[PDB]
């Protein structure tokens, strides 16, 4: 089922969004609050429409509400970030996503974007390109996936992936709905496809470089449930939604550098997949909002998956941990696949792991603190 | 769950909606009735668009329908005292705000606006600024709040402030809306967020001079009422909707002058938060409809509010009854809060102990009864 | 009886197809899967409009997730191969029917073009024209016939055959949206027509000359399949879809070449259909993605059918396996009819085994290794 | 006379400016050449639309035709300053003003923003606001005042100020053309008159804040030129276009700080007219790009102007150098307007003058070099 | 001073051209005559838009008309080399660059394209981009400078480089008309400026990569000269249109390769040039459609020229034969600018000769033949 919201009369909305806006402008702010995989937001009005990101005020919100901050001291600050344009208000309405700051002007203990740009910054000459594959299941209010029978499973995989058919493919108004949405607002959206398991869903995000990839997935991920509540559903980024025989849900993550990209780059790929044999273990915690606890109930090793304790890397290998395309194999050049992080990753969390290991060559099992 | 009218055929209405309109313009007149509380309105035909509101006839009702008049002499008579464009019609349609009169042209009993509007031009030349958080619930025509389980509760608070998802935002749909429908009437809206209730919305509006800022509130509450009622919806006022752990419903003003506006303004602000902590009493009558005994059910000292027989300020404190932002502190110079005021309140009643307060140097429980 | 994706408010998908593309454009790649009959799809976003095929790109797609291949080396390989304007998502977009190819590039088991494309430009200089008529069903999701008595059946045959009127006609929507969608396209359809069963259809491609044939079936199908997911019901090819009195389903095939169709072409006409005589078996085995045990269940001499193991051949006989229309045999000139192949035929087989036979004289139950 | 390019169709070129621009953007490079006087520009193509001025890039061009480098070193180069909308093109086509460099990045010669900017910058929270009324005439080509009898005069004096009518007022097609240029653009353009001799015309800039005076009057001229250039006229800022008992051209510039337009701001207007007193010659110099032999020919103390020699100020004394409004000193605040810069004063050496004598303190008859 | 076909009606034009097409489609063809500097055009009716160059058909005409071919075997053939849309018919209509072919379908004495082609095919991996400044003059039909003074001249050169105004700059109209022709066209125009001379205009072409260069620079000389018929004007690309102390017109280009372009690529830029002195009277030969005649009345090492029988190079010296930008020696990478080709320059043998000299370290003086 839906919610009651969807069954409201959306034609009457219509109506009232076809009013001429006038002189003021409408920006919405959104930020990730203090589980690292919630998003949060909230509307202002301002004088005038803005250029650039860089004249969008500061603005706050009381952290007590979020579990974000304590109970004297609970103002917290919004600082601006990036801008897209909004796809539910239309020109000139904007999309403001804004990093969190405490009272005292430290980070949060979710703003993990502070780092990662530092991180960004000192290899910005080597022009990393990051590539993800967001997956997602749409899910009923009940608990359940969305036309699936009720209390019940329906036929067995196989006819599901890339279907198309009103027996194969569940919900594609939502997915039709998002990849226009995120093409209006700006966001680099390079194509969808149907998954395995049915109402489970696949979109990819880049390719992007630096800061400006962890930037586009969390927008899009925004995009997302905000359209799904448009149509009174839910979507879910849990690595194993439903146990069992069916596909779980990952987000798997494409990595090069200028090297890597030109002729013969073939060799600083596979000096970087060197690199990151001898991390699996602090790569498996950065890929995981939970440290790796919540990857474990999808990587058992089975339905075209990797063993969560095993390091495997390998030409065309879909089983493995690291996966380098046949194609790249053969012109000697391109990119490499990390197939680890789960849907639920944070995606600074996950870039800044990847320059660390194989750019700024740090070992341990703890991030080098200042420089590398 | 939702009105019998709310299932009538939109389409329909929408096609006669859409007949040019003529020569004719409609004018709607609002005003408040005997409780202090509700708005009242009906419509006339004219013969051309008003430009000024000084251009609108004065008209006339019957007061014995609204509880406003007695047997004999039950005429009233409505003053026209602001004008906005209409978003229900469009233009040149316009909405009228009115003040009451008695059949002997004194004011009606709960007709607040005439005193307040002479306190203001006392003090016109300070410019007192004044910005309100009016915060409301969504119900259903059957008394429980819209998308509530029926007969039961939803999860436990913490998601739903600012959230985004079928699952954590109740009736977006009628907040989008309102906020359009009051940019387009001429309201000067600033701004909305989800609340931490499931259901429970805020939007701000201001900052407004003088006299204005009660016009706008009340039109605005309209606007919301109207909205709500085509999609077959309740918004309501009641400071605290639902009993238990749940939270309730308040009015934050802020207030500010000219002179506390400038540099080192902050020694004016201290200043009046003096003079409020010695009429904490009287502030709480005339925060209420009722007298204070509204108040009494939300402001017990639990989720984030004050307790109603104590005052309190200090900086950047939300369980305070004033609160000095930590910026406005930083700065030396902008505006303070009072979260005193239930989600009833009158605004002209407000504003009006605020300037007396703490610019006209009043003391006592009664007003003076001449100027200051 | 409908899907619960087709219960979703529609209303809201068209305003999100209503904003501006931008400057980029979807491509969805459309290809034969590893059964013979069914379809899959999935989208890219390209940087600029493509003008011609030539301009698209290759892709790929796992193999193991639609039985075409298994364990190591599942990767697979699309090549496109005909472009046409998408009608679901408008100009500048477009669909691309794409060739398959496994891992070490030669052609997958299910990939029947690469031969027959070989196969039809051996004979380019006698132009041949084919005309296929795809008859199908259309049903709900629960298996039973849409707008059929629920555990019942309609009134007896006769009056649904070219129907009007609610009692008569079931799906017309369908009917009306899909031959829109197919003129949009660029889809040489020519014309539709309701069938003997109620909710049973037809509709006609051609006449088209050459390996183009076998593209603007397959597309024709996938728009169907696409058409009928949006509202919800099934469109299903099954050779006999309900068992008894009721009528079947089959893809009649119309040829055609330079000779048969100028003045005496009669002659031409009546030497192919000598050849067709002597090779029952051969073309009963290609008319079917099994072998022939599909259309066991439809052609058995009744219900104006051939049987299944018989051959006949007569002027203006509906009942023969090969019908000569009477207008052809009147005007000494014209086309044939092959009324042998079911309605899930794949046309890339169906049109190589009529030019084998009738074109380039084969005998034998094989085709020819190498030309001719 | 007019231009002989004045004479070609303009049909024709209007059916060109009609078809559709594409993704590609125009952008108009402008800066002042070596005389101090004249404007330059060229068009380069960009590949998306700018939204800031900081994206867009440097440029650069040949310093020895424009008489501002020597021989052997003589490229210079182009920073971008101040953006506006191009209303020759139309949007998304953008206009830029650039600062000019010498080859060893110092600034040229007649780069006088420079310096104004960092002048600006040590009193910005006094929020200097500038206005600046410019004055000037419309030519043909052959030398003569437009619509001037051939070889002759007009009637005396007396009817052409704030003139209408055929024999009042010549060439209202440029202004009116001019000042809707100017607000597509995004100048301040605040009203515009026609002045005592026939063909002259003023137009007013303002307020503008700090250094944007100088970027608005820069780009109003440049617009204006190239307006007259449509129309096949020359405009002139000459200061005596026409010897004798005509009407001069003069640029008075008002000035004023946020202490001037508080109230009793008089007290601080008579401080730094008291403080211009004694820098009369200084301001002299820096009025004129010539050292003042320009504005000569015009300050002789007839016809509503102060002599050249000596300074004098009064409240509403036009004749005087220093002018207060009548109605600043009846409500004693506001601003005062200096009447002696000429009409082809530089901006940025006149606002500059200002402030470092009314703010700074300055004294003798050179700037000070650092900080002040 | 304009033509007499400039003098019709062109509103009476443009009612006939708002006339809907239809389905058919026009297509001129285009392509370079006898003389190695003019152009041809005719157009043809097609039956649907073409999509690619691939599917135009080959055409003729009579090389006896156009001084190409001798009286018996007069036929000379068009093949179609690059479409680019029409900006005088607008969409869906066509312009189409045609390579010339004999009779026996060897390749013309001025169809340089097809050598030209082949050697860019060579060094494909190298990525040869190129940038071409094209300088041109306006002349009217009577011989003489377009807005120049009858048997007379305008004031000394100074003012009118990167001029604005009536006294300043003549044939605005055009420059803007071709402008815009030529993004709406598909050609890749880089910017325009006025020069030295007054009615000398520049607009450049590029970068571009190979053959397209060529293809560009010759249809934006056709639409320039399109664009100047619509006027009445005559566009002369002769070096030194004007005897005595006035600026010639040349065609500088820009030359760069991939290794060029990447950091340290100033080595590689050095080696060409060290390549270039050695064959100075090699390329002064083929940048001249006449062998040198021509720019011989320009270079002659006056006015910003290097001389005709002398070979210098430096960075940022623009009275050398090759300059290195001052940017380009300071960031160690980048191009560098050939000033020798004169303004009748075809661009075929000029690019030819780069790739020649640079990459194929051709010597002597003589092409080598054996595709090398
Ligand atoms: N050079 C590159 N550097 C980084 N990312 C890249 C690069 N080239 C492509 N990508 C990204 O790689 C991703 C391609 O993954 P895609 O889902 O299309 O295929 P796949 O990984 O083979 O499929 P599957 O879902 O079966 O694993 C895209 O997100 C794309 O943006
Ligand atoms: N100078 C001012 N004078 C008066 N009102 C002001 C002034 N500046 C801002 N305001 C008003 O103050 C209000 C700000 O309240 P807002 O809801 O944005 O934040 P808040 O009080 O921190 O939030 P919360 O709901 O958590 O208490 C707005 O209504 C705004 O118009
Ligand atoms: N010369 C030709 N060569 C090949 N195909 C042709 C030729 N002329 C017509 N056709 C095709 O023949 C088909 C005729 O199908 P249609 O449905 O009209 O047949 P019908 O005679 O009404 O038979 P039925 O009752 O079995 O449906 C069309 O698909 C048409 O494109
Ligand atoms: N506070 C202020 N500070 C600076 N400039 C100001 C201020 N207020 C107004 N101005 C400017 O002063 C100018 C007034 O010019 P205006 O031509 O209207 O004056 P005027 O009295 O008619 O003069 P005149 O008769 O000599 O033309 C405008 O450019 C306006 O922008
Ligand atoms: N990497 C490159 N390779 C080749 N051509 C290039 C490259 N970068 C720029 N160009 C071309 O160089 C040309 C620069 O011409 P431009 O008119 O700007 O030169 P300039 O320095 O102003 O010289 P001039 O004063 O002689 O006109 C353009 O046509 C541009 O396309
Ligand atoms: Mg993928
Ligand atoms: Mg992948
Ligand atoms: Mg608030
Ligand atoms: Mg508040
Ligand atoms: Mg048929
Ligand atoms: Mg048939
Ligand atoms: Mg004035
Ligand atoms: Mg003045
Ligand atoms: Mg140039
Ligand atoms: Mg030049």
């Amino acid at each position: 089922t839906t919610s009651a919201s969807s069954h409201l009369n959306k034609g009457i909305k219509q109506v009232y969004m076809s009013l001429p806006q006038g002189e003021k402008v409408q920006a919405m702010y959104i930020w990730i609050d203090g589980t690292g995989e919630g998003l949060r937001c909230k509307t202002r009005t301002l004088d005038s429409e803005p250029k650039c990101v860089e004249e969008l005020p500061e603005w706050n919100f009381d952290g007590s509400s979020t579990l974000q901050s304590e109970g004297s001291n609970s103002d917290m600050y919004l600082v601006p970030a990036a801008m897209f344009r909004d796809p539910f208000r239309k020109d000139p309405n904007k999309l403001v996503l804004c990093e969190v700051f405490k009272y005292n002007r430290r980070p949060a203990e979710t703003n993990l974007r502070h780092t990662c740009k530092r991180i960004m910054d000192m290899v910005s000459n080597q022009h990393p390109w990051f590539g993800m594959e967001q997956e997602y299941t749409l899910m009923g209010t009940d608990g359940h996936p969305f036309g699936w029978p009720s209390n019940g499973f329906p036929g067995p995989q196989g006819p599901y992936y890339c279907g198309v058919g009103a027996d194969r493919a569940y919900g594609r108004d939502i997915v039709e709905a998002h990849y226009r949405a995120c093409l209006y607002a700006g966001v680099k959206i390079a194509g969808t496809n149907a998954e395995v398991m049915p109402a489970q869903w696949e979109f990819q995000i880049g390719p992007c470089e630096g800061i400006s990839m962890g930037d586009h997935l969390w927008v899009a991920r925004f995009i997302l449930h905000r359209v799904c509540e448009d149509f009174g559903v839910i979507a879910t980024f849990d690595p194993k939604p439903i146990p069992g025989n069916w596909n779980g849900a990952g987000c798997h993550t494409n990595f090069s550098t200028k090297a890597m990209r030109e002729e013969n780059g073939l060799k600083y790929i596979e000096e970087a997949i060197e690199k990151l044999s001898k991390r699996h273990q602090y790569h498996i915690r950065a890929y995981d909002p939970k440290g790796g606890l919540d990857n474990a109930r999808r990587l058992t090793g089975f339905h075209e998956t990797s063993n969560i304790n095993d390091f495997s890397a390998g030409v065309a290998n879909r089983s493995a941990s690291i996966r380098i395309p046949r194609t790249v194999g053969q012109e000697k050049k391109g990119y490499f696949e990390d197939r680890r992080p789960s849907a639920n990753c944070d995606p600074f969390s996950v870039t800044e792991a990847l320059i660390r290991t194989c750019l700024l060559n740090e070992t341990g099992d703890e991030p080098f603190q200042y420089k590398n």
